[PDB]
């Protein structure tokens, strides 16, 4: 597939709530910008081979979430609400008005939550392996079930994620169909070389709305899934087999229940669909974008 391992983007940094957040910023500076939101345990690196399909026709902005990627690492609890506050302010610091969202994992919770609060400002949502309510563990795929249950068990989770760096060395390769190369692994490892900096990677999977907990995250996600269900905004939904957060049966269900939703099968896929078929994801987004103007 010739999947590029390089990250050939000029680094940019903007002051947000007294901290520096890194972001990619390429492509033309008129038109509607496309805002790329990664999740755990990733960063803007996740979008490296999708962005070139879009940059020719649209501005691409891809921030690194606070405590992740090349962004500053303040001493926060790194709950979802921390991420909401920082992204809201990133968005304001960049003077963005209307945007198109391209989102994944916790980047999708952030995006969908920002959309619900600012519906008039989002012209489209491209999403994949995104956060929805997981009412039973039974719907979490077997192969990844014990991994995440352990992440969420008291003290054992921290030892795995902070001490063994398990999210990076274990969960991450598991969530990619193809074998990641060492070069790719080293980019992903980069922000988390020091154990103490791995805090956001532990808090996040403990924020996942699974089996009713944490209750506040469940309610928030349900609220944005309800907004999404009601919203006429154009939607582009990428899915793989068997997936992780989004099983093929869930995508098919959403294909019918979500208004103005086009679904796209990337082929074999787990968690980081971007790593398995970035050419289809990129080119489909690029084809879909011009229609957003009406
Ligand atoms: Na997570």
């Amino acid at each position: 597939s010739e999947i590029g391992t390089g990250f050939p983007f000029d680094p940019h940094y903007v002051e947000v709530l007294g901290e520096r957040m890194h972001y990619v910023d390429v492509g033309p500076r008129d038109g509607t910008p496309v805002l790329f939101l990664h999740g755990n345990p990733t960063s803007s690196y996740l979008w490296r081979n999708i962005i070139p399909h879009v940059a020719p026709s649209h501005r691409c902005i891809a921030p690194d979430l606070i405590g992740m990627g090349k962004s500053d690492k303040p001493d926060l609890d790194y709950f979802f609400d921390d991420h909401v506050r920082y992204l809201d302010a990133f968005i304001e610091a960049l003077g963005l008005e209307e945007v198109v969202l391209v989102i994944h994992d916790w980047g999708s919770a952030l995006g969908f939550h920002w959309a619900k609060r600012n519906p008039e400002r989002v012209k489209g949502i491209a999403c994949m392996e995104f956060i929805r309510p997981i009412p039973t563990w039974d719907e979490w795929p077997e192969f990844a079930r014990e991994t995440f249950q352990a992440f969420r068990t008291a003290d054992v989770g921290r030892e795995l994620i902070i001490d063994q760096n398990a999210f990076i060395e274990g969960a991450l390769p598991m969530g990619v169909v193809r074998p990641l190369t060492e070069v790719e692994m080293d980019h992903y490892r980069e922000p988390f070389l020091k154990p103490v900096d791995r805090e956001p990677l532990w808090r996040f999977p403990n924020e996942l709305p699974i089996a009713g907990e944490p209750a506040n995250i469940v309610a928030l996600v349900e609220a944005y899934m309800n907004w999404l269900h009601q919203s006429p905004v154009p939607k582009l939904l990428f899915w793989g087999t068997p997936g992780v957060l989004i099983p093929p049966a869930e995508a098919a269900r959403l294909a019918e229940s979500l208004p103005n939703c086009k679904t796209v099968d990337i082929g074999p896929g787990l968690f980081l669909l971007q790593e398995d078929n970035p050419d289809l994801i990129g080119s489909e987004i690029a084809r879909w974008l011009p229609g957003l103007a009406g």
